[PDB]
């Protein structure tokens, strides 16, 4: 595509947030770099109206696949960056396993030189008391891999993945995650054959930074197409 | 599928020694940290004890525990390194940089109480005068690449090649050729991989309260390349 030539150095990003949960509203504002030759992002995130209704882990999927390392063998696959520029829109549905929901719809495209994440959280049915709400989770991530298939009729991908959050009394917090990505533009998009997306993320605090906020450095690699050839083999 | 598994299922601390002579330049490094196998995940930071490192830290990554990679369920029957704990293995390697000279590595990694040990000698030979690795002419970063992995079943263990690229500073890509050898110190059996590799993934920094010469390294290494039918079924 050409839209992989916007990715090929370190690219800006912008990401915007608002949210609602519960009727508990909030904002963030991430800023930070990607570089999707080694699949790695760097960014810092600000809860800019004040303290965050809900834990930082809980945010981190919902705040930009089009940085993933892709292998040349797979190029042909990355659906992400081939609807770029003009973008794509990312839908979820994020159940907490025992508890909420958050639904998100989300935009991803350039606004001149930089690559920009806007999007809309709604939060419902949590437990006032329970991980999510009560603050339980602890400040860490563990790696994953998010399974991606086309969506012929959408023209678009469909994800699914489980993520595990680990809470404060040694128990593991479940998160299924449902996705849909379909383009904003008209122009030609690849569809990928059925693959996956290996992710890690490390979580971490500015010392100097008062507000409530979380710096995260993330890799995401793409793996596991089977060309006809080695399925010959 | 080992019982050598069962020991990374948390956080294990690690404790990385290596002596090095390069071209007759010698120096130390020692490192502390931890692992994180079921996340493929390291952390640790490396002090260069003698001063100043002769050589760029980029050089030394790949030196400085495959033990900590993660491997699928599907392919936990491939894991060697694990499998060899807690007596562990030797990792031996010859290190080729195109049109400049050698690294030759042994290492013993095995357990010692709870750490994870990886004590290591390194021996460097014809390294240019005016080249990227004496002339520290690489940038302090570091590039994603692919661990490739075979068995050796002669010696009991395995065989891996990679090929690494270090940036220079002028733009271009100084490349690494790894050839590794692996052997199990101990007697008990060990698991023999079907063809796989790693994927690999690093960043380098600088810790602000350290002012010896240091390299702090996360990195995350993941197991890949063989299919499982639930997956192939629908594709
Ligand atoms: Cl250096």
């Amino acid at each position: 595509s050409k839209g992989e030539e916007l990715f090929t150095g370190v690219v800006p990003i912008l990401v915007e947030l608002d949210g609602d949960v519960n009727g508990h509203k909030f904002s963030v504002r991430g800023e930070g770099e990607g570089d999707a030759t080694n699949g790695k992002l760097t960014l810092k995130f600000i809860c800019t109206t004040g303290k965050l209704p809900v834990p930082w882990p809980t945010l981190v999927t919902t705040l930009v696949l089009c940085f993933s390392r892709y292998p040349d063998h797979m190029k042909r696959h990355d659906f992400f960056k081939s609807a770029m520029p003009e973008g794509y829109v990312q839908e979820r549905t994020i159940s907490f396993k025992d508890d909420g929901t958050y639904k998100t719809r989300a935009e991803v495209k350039f606004e001149g030189d930089t690559l920009v994440n806007r999007i809309e959280l709604k939060g419902i049915d949590f437990k006032e008391d329970g991980n999510i709400l009560g603050h339980k989770l602890e400040y860490n991530f563990n790696s994953h891999n998010v399974y991606i298939t086309a969506d012929k009729q959408k023209n678009g991908i469909k994800a699914y993945f489980k993520i595990r959050h680990n809470v404060e009394d040694g128990s593991v917090q479940l998160a299924d995650h449902y996705q849909q990505n379909t383009p904003i533009g008209d122009g030609p998009v690849l569809l990928p054959d059925n693959h996956y997306l290996s992710t890690q993320s490390v979580l971490s605090k500015d010392p100097n930074e008062k507000r409530d906020h979380m710096v995260l450095l993330e890799f995401v690699t793409a793996a596991g197409i089977t060309h006809g050839m080695d399925e010959l083999y």
